[PDB]
């Protein structure tokens, strides 16, 4: 309603839902209604098994698949003031995560938010990786980029966990 932030793991563990953990506290201490909202699971609505999203991509009915989404999006966020949406990881298996993620994104309008891991990377490798994802989901023209996290209510309060010099993206928390 006044926040949709879309958080996006670029990675296969980067610590997702201790930033969603995070985002819970942040709210719950501020007395600002949230709901987290998963779309899709990854192997008053749950989040929808990967195996009907497939069917339903196979089938040619990606409007349908969205139409769903949107409208659990609605159940589960009446009254939410701040919602924290759960993007997919990219694996191996599926094609389409990424592009669905954009196009989640694109549909819920939310501000997007990468989820990273610096791993093995240098610093300079990981921002790296940071601008390619960013690139990958509009670069500088997709306004609705927001920021990075490496592990209407401000984002400082939204990811307070109390390189953002050189980043590409803002570094948040
Ligand atoms: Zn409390
Ligand atoms: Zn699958
Ligand atoms: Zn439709």
């Amino acid at each position: 309603m006044s926040r949709i932030i879309m958080l996006i793991p670029t990675g296969t563990s980067v610590g997702l839902t201790s930033v969603s953990l995070g985002v819970i506290r942040a709210m719950e201490r501020k007395g600002v209604r949230l709901s987290v909202f998963k779309p899709i699971a990854q192997p008053a609505a749950e989040p929808l098994k990967m195996s009907y999203v497939e069917g339903l991509l196979s089938s040619n009915q990606k409007d349908v698949l969205m139409e769903e989404i949107v409208a659990n999006y609605h159940a589960n966020t009446k009254d939410a003031e701040v919602v924290l949406v759960e993007g997919l990881v990219p694996t191996r298996k599926h094609q389409f995560a990424q592009s669905l993620n954009y196009e989640i994104a694109k549909t819920l309008n939310a501000e997007i938010v990468f989820v990273m891991s610096q791993g093995t990377d240098t610093p300079e490798q990981l921002k790296e990786r940071i601008e390619l994802t960013r690139n990958s989901f509009g670069g500088a023209k997709n306004t609705n980029i927001t920021g990075v996290i490496v592990n209407r209510p401000d984002l400082s309060e939204i990811f307070d966990d109390s390189l953002q010099e050189s980043s590409p993206l803002p570094v948040l928390g």
